[PDB]
């Protein structure tokens, strides 16, 4: 299998850790962990472009997006490679992550390893938003911690 | 002209940016950018097998070497991809500037992903005759790592 992982910082109090996890060459990507200091609610969690953070995760550029498509998120609706939804933080403002991908890869050419991970301030609304950002970003809202995803034993 | 950055963050008053360039695919690598927050002389400078920063740099693994060989100096033979000599610092700062054709940003020796490692001291090339200068050339500890993205 091929692993990787992602150690999300940022400006405040959100921090947390990602692992990536694909068995099998393009196959799905388990991607689970956790992420603390989150407002409780949903938070819009995708893989940007650039692993370049010398402006913090704001030059880490726009969604991931290899094959010029609109931001989504939903089964097999069109979408950007980097758009994994919104993850949940509990009241405690801590956010469990347990969800799998078959659109990205550890590998090929929708390697999203030397990329960034961000997690947001607002919801992903998937693209159902109804304005020209709602296919950008999902009107996701300012970024509050990401790192770049890297190669993990 | 693919390019990759990094910066060296993580705890400590050290950070910094380092720039990597490649224009032909499998062709040298061109290295470069500023450290600062470093103790003043020779730093050992190596990319790691693993972008893995979970426990601070301890968790980069050992020198990215693909090919399996000893620890070593950039120009010897006998040496990992990811071994880039020494970088000198004043004030603490260190300002970078290297070429290298083993490392890559593209195939067999890509080392996006991967991590960049400048160490507490020298580096003695691989030399001393004892197991650690075979590993990581005696450079001590990790004062600062940050994992290579693809850059703009
Ligand atoms: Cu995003
Ligand atoms: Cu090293
Ligand atoms: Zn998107
Ligand atoms: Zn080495």
């Amino acid at each position: 299998a091929t692993k990787a992982v992602c150690v999300l910082k940022g400006d405040g109090p959100v921090q947390g850790i990602i692992n990536f996890e694909q068995k099998e060459s393009n196959g799905p990507v388990k991607v689970w962990g956790s992420i603390k200091g989150l407002t409780e609610g949903l938070h819009g969690f995708h893989v940007h472009e650039f692993g370049d953070n010398t402006a913090g995760c704001t030059s880490a550029g726009p969604h991931f997006n290899p094959l010029s498509r609109k931001h989504g998120g939903p089964k097999d609706e069109e979408r950007h490679v980097g758009d994994l939804r919104n993850v949940t933080a509990d009241k405690d403002g801590v956010a469990d992550v347990s969800i799998e991908d078959s659109v990205i890869s550890l590998s090929g050419d929708h390697c999203i390893i030397g990329r960034t991970l961000v997690v947001h301030e607002k919801a992903d609304d998937l693209g159902k938003g109804g304005n020209e950002e709602s296919t950008k970003t999902g009107n996701a809202g300012s970024r509050l911690a990401c790192g770049v995803i890297g190669i993990a034993q």
